[PDB]
């Protein structure tokens, strides 16, 4: 697994999240679930907890964009870059953006929102890419068995635990 | 009645529109419905017709935004600027952006999406801010606790018809 240089990690245990907008591809509720499960998978292996904001600046701001949005790294159209997120920090950091030029799906018939969201939140928490092919942080993300047989690899667990530790309670 | 500097218009009579993303404030078909009705307002008084695209580039790309969102003018936040649209033309021209930091609503409890959208798609069709106080194109979001009976003012109609003219099937007073 890999951790960014000078291991930037959140100082606090509890983090807030906000879903800024919604994609036309899926029902709003499907988006919420994909995100809730994406956060759930990291939450159950570390002492981190999450709560949701509907206004104000949350630590992890989540949105869907196309091409040039509010940053210096515009999206590239359908395929290739599917989404990108920022390492721990104030402001733009921690935030995760998803490319709407992709077809976000509930299953594996387009770009599965769950698989990719879990990976991106990885970035938001301090994790960089892993060289292990079976790890969630391997830049293949949606190219996995999906949650029928999906399971965080011990590599992902080791990587996030090197930053925040295992669950105490 | 006031128009844009240069006076741009659309050469095509039929325009396409697309809802790029959705607001967490309202359910999906509610947003859609406020947009159809905002387009109907201008159709009734001109020979302009509209169609909805679900992919690709439509003339009027409609989206909800917050602060820096990829164009020349960032949204301020929970207040003041509620939305902004671009004059007719290619690219970002003719598009409408709605400040999501506002509480979009189907009624008068927050910021009525229909009311503002009708004002914006005025901009997307070539109208600028009016001087008349009773005109939709006047830049004042009204604190009217009445909205059930909506009508385009005569100077809105006078403005949009000087760019496109009256409907072919409508008799004139
Ligand atoms: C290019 O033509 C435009 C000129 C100014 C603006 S603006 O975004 O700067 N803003 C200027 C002003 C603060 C004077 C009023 N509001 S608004 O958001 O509060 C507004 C929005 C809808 C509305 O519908 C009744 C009335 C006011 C608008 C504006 O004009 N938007 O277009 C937008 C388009
Ligand atoms: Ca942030
Ligand atoms: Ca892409
Ligand atoms: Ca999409
Ligand atoms: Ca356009
Ligand atoms: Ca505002
Ligand atoms: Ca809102
Ligand atoms: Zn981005
Ligand atoms: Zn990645
Ligand atoms: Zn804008
Ligand atoms: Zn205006």
């Amino acid at each position: 697994f890999r951790t960014f240089p000078g291991i930037p990690k959140w100082r606090k245990t509890h983090l807030t999240y906000r879903i800024v907008n919604y994609t036309p591809d899926l029902p709003k509720d499907a988006v919420d679930s994909a995100v809730e499960k994406a956060l759930k998978v990291w939450e159950e292996v570390t002492p981190l907890t999450f709560s949701r904001l509907y206004e104000g600046e949350a630590d992890i701001m989540i949105s869907f964009a196309v091409r040039e949005h509010g940053d210096f790294y515009p999206f590239d159209g359908p395929g290739n870059v599917l989404a990108h997120a920022y390492a721990p920090g104030p402001g733009i950091n921690g935030d995760a953006h998803f490319d709407d030029d992709e077809q976000w799906t509930k299953d594996t018939t387009g770009t599965n929102l769950f698989l990719v969201a879990a990976h991106e939140i990885g970035h938001s928490l301090g994790l960089f890419h892993s060289a292990n092919t079976e790890a969630l942080m391997y830049p293949l993300y949606h190219s996995l068995t999906d949650l029928t047989r999906f399971r965080l690899s011990q590599d992902d667990i080791n990587g996030i635990q090197s930053l925040y530790g295992p669950p105490p309670d």
